[PDB]
């Protein structure tokens, strides 16, 4: 029932090699990371690949996770409108247009972030023109699947599954194994 | 007193050779071309070298081979008010801040150009804090002496002998030997 130390250090045993490979398998993309509480994830993920030159765009109903682990980082926030397509193109040709603020330098770098399905609506995202306008504005996606994995789709493979889009247009994928699994991480 | 064609394809004798050395060792550079007008050097050298995404800074009272050079070329014109060193300076950082118009990009390149002596006004360039400013800010310099080499100076150099600025800060010198040599042609 005990581990050793960090991951890094000696905390790694096979089975954390096995399950990475399996998940990796069979959410369908080339490999994966496996952590111990889906908070930390979200809260430390941000931190490590953005900084302060860079845009993010979120949705204005994403969970607190999320929003710690963008504050953490520096980068500039704005959100647009739940369910809104029109409003999210319009502020992204905007936000190209008018580059860093006090300097109008280029953005560094754009990321979209959004969820799978929204729980305290229960509504879902419009995955096909998320993945339309970050491939003409040249964005990156980032799709957090607390409440998509595991419980919806056809085999149970989340909302790529469910419109059909193939897992390889969104560049990030996160999801919590608490919800539909009964257990407790990350990946 | 023929020639044969260009300098590219079977114009070049010895004896324009010898003239460059010794216009180079007079002036006190590394290396100088000769050519047969000096209106035509003025009008097709920043063609040469300059774009349409950089910046010229020009005297007001500049001679107009120097305009019609500039204005083949492309880049962008400001003017700044005759002898006023301050208000050069302002312009220079409000310009830098600003950047390009319709898309507040950076400046690719600032070139500062000015003559050694002003042909009615009788007066000279504040050649130091013109080389002041350039390396304070990493313009670059350009200077016509057409009335200044040859006829000023305690040996005749122009107005780097005058001042006693270190004739390598400047970029670009160019001349001509019409005034004071008695013959045709620029450098």
């Amino acid at each position: 029932i005990q581990s050793g130390g960090p991951r890094a250090q000696i905390g790694t045993t096979d089975l954390h090699i096995k399950a990475e490979k399996l998940v990796a398998r069979f959410i369908g993309k080339e490999d994966a990371l496996v952590f111990s509480m889906g908070y930390g994830t979200n809260a430390n993920l941000f931190n490590a690949f953005l900084d302060k030159k860079c845009l993010v765009i979120s949705d204005e109903l994403n969970h607190t996770s999320i929003r710690t682990g963008v504050r953490l980082s520096g980068a500039a926030v704005r959100t647009f409108k739940h369910g809104d397509m029109v409003g999210l193109e319009k502020l992204i040709r905007e936000q190209i247009v008018l580059g860093q603020p006090k300097t109008n330098r280029p953005w560094k770098k754009i990321l979209i972030c959004a969820e799978g399905l929204f729980s305290m609506e229960g509504t879902l995202c419009n995955l096909p023109k998320l993945v339309e306008l970050k491939k003409k504005y040249k964005c990156y996606l980032f799709i957090d699947e607390a409440h998509s994995i595991g419980a919806m789709g056809p085999t149970g493979r989340g909302v790529c599954e469910i419109f059909g889009v193939d897992p390889k247009d969104v560049d990030i994928l996160m999801g919590t194994f608490t919800k539909s699994f009964g257990a407790a991480g990350g990946y």
